[PDB]
């Protein structure tokens, strides 16, 4: 009857469609390359029928043969347009369809001779959507072909709108192709971008501390042994303070040390340091006189506030102020004038398999924790925690800085009773403590100590491995490194497991659990945990190569994203799995 040339590259030369054509004592050339005009496929050319074609005809062979070429796209166009289309339409969730339509000069935006739905079901797997998409648009091509040969269908122009995804769209996916639609969906709503409407943050620390000052401000603030300060008496001293640190040309960006033991004068300076405008950077004083003087010459801090007793271990290193000089201390009290952005440096603390590093953290890090912290554990002025860890360590800034935007009170923690966790306990069932956060090793002690007064405990860094305690509290798993602010997912401790799962993100922070590849793996697959969001600090210190390592720009979706080096999974319930290191 005619000469048909058949037009693929990913679809066979024995499909339905040509052995269909065929039976109709049709020649179908079939080619799998770019032809030009000169090409002796178009040789006598009734129809050119594509089906998966891989390129583009050239506008001379798309005009001569108008209203003569045939296309088999699998989607409902307008939606999915381009390629991969099923895979599209599972993933973005768009219509599903198969669609026969005319080429014009763009892609797949002819105007469309015949179109029916499809659908896939929740257990199907994205090969099985492709195959049935390919078998419903071979079925359809050979039922409608006689009405498109006589061509008594008319064309209609497709509805406006629909989506377009190109060849590389998919890469970042490439191994999701026997994960199901309800795996792939689920995937989705793990991993996909946050959902619009979304602001930056606009707040430091100190404001949102000054602001909780004003609404609790005869409320005890932080406790150390018998003495005592409420948050207008703590915010007025660090306001003194910081007012003369200021003077001193204190700024944004400006690293200031603080080596002292844990005290109400720590938590002042910290406070002061931050109202200032500048950064701090804890030292503690009963590190190595070698470490603590690496950890001054590497910071670009030009004060430092201690006591005359640490005031020798610095040898001299930088301007000292006495926080126990009352020369140190204005006669002003009022909160300064704001000069610090969200973006601006809030503290600086390292960790050591090499020289130490100083990790770098910004304000609106610190800012997202804390806010995420308080409604998610219900802190409330009623609670009472323990300043426990190193304030050189990450986890001070969980036990200072979260419960006091929560208007909570702290208590300090001695030497005499950080060991001994019996009497900590003692102190804890006495002063009515509620909620706290102990590394996993003493965690895991505390377990054993009767316990009264916790309503939570929150624990992180080492693997948990316990659970069974005595008291009534909550326990809570965690998990993020220092790099990343504290802690970035956080687990409901509610059954023994032989792995405790480490949980689920924070708020405005995705965990993706990537391939050495760096593309996506299917839940339940293991993978590098990759951290992603408003956690990722600025990075270290002085190491911008370093800092180019591990804090990426992925390859595909061009997000800034840090690399941990830690290997992990989702389980099916969405909760993250931790699966030891890399190497």
């Amino acid at each position: 009857m005619g000469r048909i040339l058949f037009l693929t590259t990913f679809m066979s030369k024995g499909n339905k469609v040509v052995r269909y054509l065929e039976s109709l004592h049709h020649e179908v050339v079939i080619c799998q390359e770019k032809v030009h005009a000169q090409s002796a496929n178009l040789q006598e050319i009734d129809w050119i029928v594509s089906y998966a074609y891989g390129y583009i005809l050239d506008k001379e062979i798309v005009s001569r043969f108008r209203g003569r070429i045939i296309n088999l796209h699998p989607s409902l166009l307008p939606w999915n347009k381009g390629r991969d289309p099923v895979f599209w339409s599972v993933w973005d969730e768009t219509p599903k369809g198969v669609t026969i339509h005319l080429i014009d000069e763009h892609v797949d935006t002819g105007d469309i001779l015949v179109q029916e739905e499809i659908a896939f079901a929740d257990e199907d797997t994205l090969l099985d959507c492709y195959n049935k998409a390919n078998q419903a648009i071979e079925e359809l091509f050979i039922r409608e072909w006689e009405n498109i040969v006589h061509g008594r269908i008319a064309p209609y122009r497709q509805t406006a709108g629909g989506t377009l995804h190109f060849k590389a769209d998919r890469d970042f996916y490439k191994n999701l192709n026997m994960t199901t639609v309800r795996e792939l969906l689920a995937l989705k709503r793990l991993c996909a971008e946050p959902k619009r409407g979304e602001k930056p943050i606009d707040k430091t620390f100190h404001q949102l501390f000054e602001q909780q000052v004003e609404m609790t401000p005869d409320h005890v603030a932080v406790v150390d042994r018998g003495q005592s300060l409420t948050y207008k008496q703590l915010n007025e001293r660090a306001n003194q303070l910081a007012h003369h640190l200021r003077g001193k040309g204190v700024k944004p960006d400006d690293q200031v040390a603080i080596m002292l033991d844990k005290s109400l004068d720590m938590i002042v300076s910290i406070l002061a340091v931050m109202k200032a405008g500048g950064a701090y950077v804890p030292i503690d004083p009963d590190y190595p006189g070698e470490r603590i003087a690496y950890m001054l010459a590497d910071s670009s801090a030009a004060i430092l506030l201690t006591n005359a007793l640490h005031e020798e271990k610095a040898n001299g290193a930088c301007d000292i102020i006495d926080v126990h000089d009352p020369d140190s201390y204005s006669e002003n009290t009022n909160n300064l004038p704001h000069v610090n952005r969200p973006d601006d440096l809030v503290y600086v603390m390292y960790t050591s398999t090499g020289l130490a590093k100083g990790v770098m953290i910004e304000h609106h890090n610190l800012v997202n924790f804390c806010e995420w912290y308080r409604p998610y554990f219900g802190v409330t002025p009623a609670d009472k925690a323990l300043v426990y860890s190193s304030f050189s360590f990450d986890g001070s800034a969980l036990d200072i800085f979260t419960h006091l935007l929560a208007g909570a009170a702290l208590h300090i923690v001695p030497s005499e009773r950080k060991y001994d966790l019996d009497a900590l306990n003692d102190y804890c069932n006495q002063e009515g403590i509620t909620i706290s956060y102990l590394p996993t090793g003493a965690a895991e002690q505390f377990m054993q100590m009767d316990n009264q007064s916790f309503r939570v405990v929150i624990t992180g860094g080492d693997v948990l491995k316990k659970i069974e305690r005595n008291g009534t509290y909550k326990l809570y798993n965690g998990y993020g490194p220092t790099e990343c602010t504290i802690m970035v997912t956080m687990f409901e401790v509610d059954k023994p497991y032989a792995n405790i799962p480490i949980g689920k993100p924070i708020d405005r922070t995705r965990i993706l659990i990537l391939d050495e590849a760096l593309a996506l793996q299917p839940i339940g697959v293991a993978g590098e945990l990759f951290i992603v969001g408003e956690g990722l600090g600025r990075g270290y210190l002085n190491r911008p190569e370093l800092t180019a390592e591990k804090f990426i720009v992925h390859p595909q979706t061009g997000e800034r994203m840090y690399r941990t080096g830690d290997r992990a999974r989702f389980l099916p319930d969405g909760n993250i799995e931790f699966l030891g290191r890399l190497d």
